[PDB]
């Protein structure tokens, strides 16, 4: 039913609380993008198990892409993970990819370090061009504050607003 | 202490409703735009300023936009020789209720205040964008009135 | 068939340049946003409103051309195409929508500060605008300029304007 | 004395061709995304120019993960100057894409702006190219002039 994509780090990061706050109680599909080191910036995407993740993100109507905000934009592996619906637009296992996707209802959630509410929103916008390229409904967002983590629950602001995120 | 300067029609439209949420408790002044002069005197007097204004083709309303543009005229007025000084201090935020996919539409004109607000050496304390068609109707925007009730909270 | 409507102050301004140039050698229809009594000393008047509406109407490009002022459109342009909301429910033009849906529309502003940055958030409202209106959002020029004649040393806004249409 | 960083590929495509047009007659140095020897050729160039085609609304995957590895060399004491030497250059932008990236491709100007301004670098300027396919670029006058002239400070 529900989808949590989260491109950033995992237990405890405040990517993955505020995506908790937001989907609490429901059974949801998660989704953790992973990464190999070679920290922000110390690691490389790992995307050997991309169609496994296609293949869950398909069954699910309600998908929430969650990411700290770095330098401005998403994480490299969000952005590696979206860069590469490129291919599965053309890929014949998923021939009705497109179609599937445009029924969707899509959420982002990103915490950022550096006044987010503000340099935030181009990023905001370049998800809005996302999701209408790809005809999915661009329901609804927050953007939270932080660094280090654990400090996001220091955001109440967006923390409340994260456990209101879903449309009712 | 707190000006709200209210862009739209004073009537209980739901910018009206969405920036009273934010004020419940701190007995603010409403300055309803819709005596140029009185007014700019009014907002001296106040460290924070909220601008509610309704969403009209995807930013504010015209009346907000004509009072704002006179401040190029206020910026050069012997009678307010202070004026950007006194400005530069006060803290100011966005209220701003449309029907049109606000929350994501509305974006540009929150860079547009944030760009006035640096002009004027304002700080940006905060924003709400909420969503409504008819009035009253921004009482079921859950977000939007949980966002504009811990708009100007220090600790909550 | 095109139309420039420039909402800025006439004769000499870097707006009535730059859109001069972009429609120079055809026979566009010119709408000049009324307004009396310098920036912010004025009052836009719309006895005409519905006069302009029936000559856009006319006309396949639309170009808008306006001043940045307060890191947005002037207003006699803001309260121009706020009235679009009535003109969608006016009995007088039936069509209104349908027509504009099928213009293909530009933007010229210019401003005095960094406007190809700070000018961005006007360019994304009128992006939305149009997209509302179901009109193409072909183009647009950003200048810059804060005095009349300053928009003559943007030889990069003054080509773009020429390479425009 | 100037770097182009080409977030694409050797490849002669419609990035490769309009920044091209930026740097004729500058004999610059290409460099198309050895991370370290990367980031001390650029240090040694004051103006830097990031080409990108535009995927997804945003730059290219290869040169996101080369400016978020900046945050690995902020703190690398092997390039303890880094942020101090990157403010002093001058960033300008290339960015072609197929889908009105004029337009669409917006918010990513905003992100380069917000990027060279965190490390103090002036932003001087940019050229959004339209190619949907090798060659379209071409047919894309505005950007072409505009790229001609990105570097230059004459006129004729
Ligand atoms: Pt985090
Ligand atoms: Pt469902
Ligand atoms: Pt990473
Ligand atoms: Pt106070
Ligand atoms: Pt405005
Ligand atoms: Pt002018
Ligand atoms: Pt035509
Ligand atoms: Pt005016
Ligand atoms: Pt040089
Ligand atoms: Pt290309
Ligand atoms: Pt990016």
């Amino acid at each position: 039913k529900i989808a949590v994509i989260n491109g950033g780090t995992r237990s405890g990061g405040n990517t993955d609380v505020l995506a908790e706050k937001a989907v609490q109680g429901f059974d949801a599909e998660h989704i953790y993008l992973q990464k190999y080191p070679i920290a922000q910036g110390g690691f490389r995407p790992v995307q050997d198990d991309y169609d496994s993740i296609i293949e869950r993100i398909l069954q699910c109507h309600i998908l929430i892409f969650a990411t700290p905000i770095y330098w401005f934009g998403m994480s490299g592996t969000l952005k590696l993970f979206i860069d590469r619906w490129s291919q599965t637009l053309r890929d014949p296992r998923f021939p009705d990819f497109k179609q599937q996707m445009s029924v969707k209802q899509a959420y982002v959630i990103a915490v950022g370090g550096d006044n987010p509410k503000i340099k935030g929103l181009p990023l905001i916008q370049q998800f809005e061009h996302i999701f209408h390229f790809m005809g999915m409904s661009f329901k609804g967002y927050v953007l939270g504050e932080g660094n280090r983590p654990g400090d996001i629950l220091r955001d109440h602001q967006a923390l409340s607003a994260a456990s209101r995120l879903l449309k009712r």
